[PDB]
């Protein structure tokens, strides 16, 4: 799996999980500090849905193009799984490429508050914790506030890949991340919905760092709940 000294400066790495399922890994800098980020990928016949930005326009620009030299099919709509920059910086460069853009009507909202980029459809049916909708490929599940009040998790029925985004850590983060918007009171309770909603999973992939099994979901948990006692 590509890691951070694998990934040149703005530059995207593919990791092929399953027939018609990739992770798109891409870095960027934070206070000075560089992090490693995932997005997904998904075989929709003979177009690709898009699961969140590369964290910038020049990383995802070069998503793009990445996706073109590894893939060749085109990005035809593409889902933003919460409002911050790791999920929507880079929506306007979509937009341009004639991607059509998706979140819910909640990360619409916080992204437009926030500054952020928006994407420009709406997602219904997601604004209930528990709700579940299918789209394309995919189901999208709002399991309730976590790492964010609006964060979705994104399952691939056919691959049994659940992507977890920022709501999910990896085993390598042993203490709490960005939580400047988070919901610590509700996150062990929404990830308790994202395993009992998809305890059939099998490859489970986290917002930033390397995939696992449904056992990140524990230990996200374990590490939550101890920054909340902290
Ligand atoms: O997910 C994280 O915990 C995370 C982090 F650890 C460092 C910086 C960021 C993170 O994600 B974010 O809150 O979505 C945002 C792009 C920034
Ligand atoms: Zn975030
Ligand atoms: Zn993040
Ligand atoms: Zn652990």
């Amino acid at each position: 799996y590509p890691t951070v000294s694998e990934i040149p400066v703005g530059e995207v790495r593919l990791y092929q999980i399953a027939d018609g399922v990739w992770s798109h890994i891409a870095t960027q800098s934070f206070d000075g500090a560089v992090y490693p980020s995932n997005g997904l990928i998904v075989r929709d016949g003979d177009e690709l849905l898009l699961i969140d930005t590369a964290w910038g326009a020049k990383n995802t620009a070069a998503l793009l193009a990445e996706i073109e030299k590894q893939i060749g099919l085109p990005v035809t709509r593409a889902v933003s799984t919460h409002f911050h920059d790791d999920r929507v910086g880079g929506v306007d460069v979509l937009r341009a490429a004639g991607v059509a853009t998706y979140a819910s009507p909640s990360t619409r909202r916080l992204a437009e508050v926030e500054g952020n980029e928006i994407p420009t459809h709406s997602l219904e049916g997601l604004s209930s914790s528990g709700d579940a909708v299918r789209f394309g490929p995919v189901e999208l599940f709002y399991p309730g506030a976590a790492h964010s009040t609006d964060n979705l998790v994104v399952y691939v029925p056919s691959a049994s890949v659940l992507y977890g985004g920022c709501a999910i850590y990896e085993l390598s983060r042993t203490s709490a991340g960005n939580v400047a918007d988070a919901d610590l009171a509700e996150w062990p309770t929404s990830i308790e919905r994202i395993q009992q909603h998809y305890p059939e999973a099998q490859f489970v992939i986290p917002g930033h760092g390397l995939p696992g099994g449904l056992d990140l979901l524990k230990h996200t948990t374990n590490v939550v709940k101890a920054h909340t006692n902290r």
